[PDB]
C-alpha cells in the first residue's frame, strides 16, 4: 500500500481538522495523492463535518466517512444519545485499508484525543494505528497544560509501539507570549515539531491556506512520507 | 509509617488544590491528622499559594514546601526563567517521607498534570509516587475532553504500578448540562468517582467549605485511608 497516518491530538478542539487539511494540502502540492478519512464524526446536529472542512480548505476530493452521530459529544456518548451503536473495529480498519494504495497519503483523523473510544469495546485510534501499521501525528496546543497532555499521549503511543510522526501545533499566536514560546521550545525537546500552524489558519481561503500549508511543513519531511 | 496519597490531575486548573483542601477537610473531620506537601509552587508573582488555600479552607497546619517561582508556568519553565534549578528528587522524596507518620494522611500535590517535571532531572509526581509507595488520587473535570485525559492519566499510572485511589471532579457545574452529566457516568465507568466538588467551592469560607467537604466524600472511604 501507501502511507497511512493517524492524526490524533492531545484533546479536543486542539486543531486536528485544520492540521489534517494543512498536511493534506502540503502533500498535494508535493504531488502526493491524498485521502482523508474520518471513521467517527460526532456533532452533526450542529453542522460539524471535518471531512467537509478539510475538502473546503485543502481541496481534498477523496473524503471517506463512516459513522456519524448528531450530538457534539464523545463518540460513545453521542452514539448512546442517538440510540445508535459505535462502528466495529474491523469496519474502521476496512475503511482505511480500502483507501490505502501506493503513492498515497491516507490521513485518519480521530475524534478528540488518542484514547477516545471509537468502536466497541474500548477500541481507540491507537488500536486502529496498530491494526493498519500507521504512525501517529499528534496535534498539540501552545497553551498552558500542553506539556503534560503531549507527554501522556506520546507515552500512550509508545505503550503500543505506535511510532510518533511528530507534533503539530494547531494554533500558533502572532505574537507569542512567554508561555507560548516556552511550550514550543519544550515541545521540540520531547518530539519533532513538524509545523506550527498560524492562529486563524482555518479562516483562510483556498490559496491563503495552500500557501500557509506549503510554508508550515518542511517540504523534505512531507515528500518523505510517501515513496 | 502512615498513608501517603499524591493528589494529581488530568491537567492544570482542574481543581487539584481545592480537592486537596476538600479531602484534607473531610479527613480532618474524621479525626485524621493531615499534612499536605506542595514541593514546587509557581505563579507566586500573582499570588499563587496552594498551601495557604489548604490552610484556610481546611485548617491544615502541617504544610510543607521546598521551592517557589514567580512565573505562572510549569515548574521547569518557571525555574528556567528564574535561573535556578528545581529541587532535587531526593529533597522531595525525603520531605514527604519525613512528613509521613502513622495515623496521618499525607497529601502530596504536584503542579499541572501527572507527568510534569518537578525535580532534577525530568522527575515527575509519578516517580515520586513510586519512591514513597504512594497511591494517586486523580482530579478531573466534567468538561468535554475529560475522558481522553482521564484515560491517558490512568494509563500512565498503571504503567508504573502506581495504584489509582480514584477520581474527583474538581468543579461540578450547576446546572450540569448534557456533557457534564454524560461525562460523570462515563468517568464512573473508568474509576471510582470519590466526589464532585460543587463549582465555586473554592470561594467558600472555612466553615462553609468544611461542610461541603464533609458532604462531598464518603465518610467511610475517607476514614479508611489511614
Ligand atoms: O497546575 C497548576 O497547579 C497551576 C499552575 C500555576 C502556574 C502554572 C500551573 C502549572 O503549574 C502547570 C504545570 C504544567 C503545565 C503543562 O503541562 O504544560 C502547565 C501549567
Ligand atoms: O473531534 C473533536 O475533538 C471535536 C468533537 C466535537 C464535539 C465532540 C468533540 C469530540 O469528538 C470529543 C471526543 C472525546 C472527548 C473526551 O475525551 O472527553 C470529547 C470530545
Amino acid at each position: 500500500g501507501g502511507t497511512i497516518l493517524v492524526v490524533t491530538g492531545t484533546g479536543t478542539g486542539v486543531g486536528k481538522t485544520v492540521v489534517c487539511a494543512a498536511l493534506a494540502s502540503a502533500a498535494r502540492q508535493a504531488g502526493i495523492d491524498v485521502a482523508v478519512c474520518k471513521p467517527v464524526q460526532t456533532g452533526t446536529a450542529r453542522g460539524d463535518d471535518d471531512l467537509a472542512e478539510v475538502g473546503r480548505l485543502a481541496g481534498v476530493t477523496q473524503l471517506a466517512g463512516l459513522a456519524r452521530y448528531p450530538q457534539p459529544m464523545a463518540p460513545a456518548a453521542a452514539a448512546e444519545h442517538a440510540g445508535m451503536a459505535l462502528p466495529a473495529r474491523d469496519q474502521i480498519v476496512r475503511l482505511i485499508a480500502d483507501l490505502d494504495r501506493p503513492g498515497r497519503l491516507t490521513l485518519v483523523e480521530g475524534a478528540g484525543g488518542l484514547l477516545v473510544e471509537l468502536a466497541e469495546p474500548g477500541v481507540t485510534l491507537r488500536d486502529v494505528a496498530v491494526d493498519v501499521a500507521a504512525a501517529a501525528l499528534v496535534v498539540v496546543t501552545a497553551d498552558l497544560g500542553t506539556l503534560n497532555h503531549t507527554k501522556l499521549t506520546l507515552e500512550a503511543l509508545a505503550a503500543q509501539q505506535v511510532s510518533c510522526a511528530g507534533l503539530v501545533i494547531g494554533s500558533w499566536p502572532d505574537p507569542p507570549g512567554l508561555v507560548a514560546a516556552s511550550n514550543r521550545s519544550a515541545l521540540a525537546r520531547i518530539a519533532m515539531v513538524r509545523a506550527a500552524l498560524p492562529a486563524g489558519a482555518a479562516s483562510l481561503d483556498a490559496g491563503d491556506f495552500a500557501a500557509m500549508s506549503a510554508a508550515a511543513f518542511d517540504r523534505n519531511w512531507v515528500a518523505g512520507l510517501v515513496g
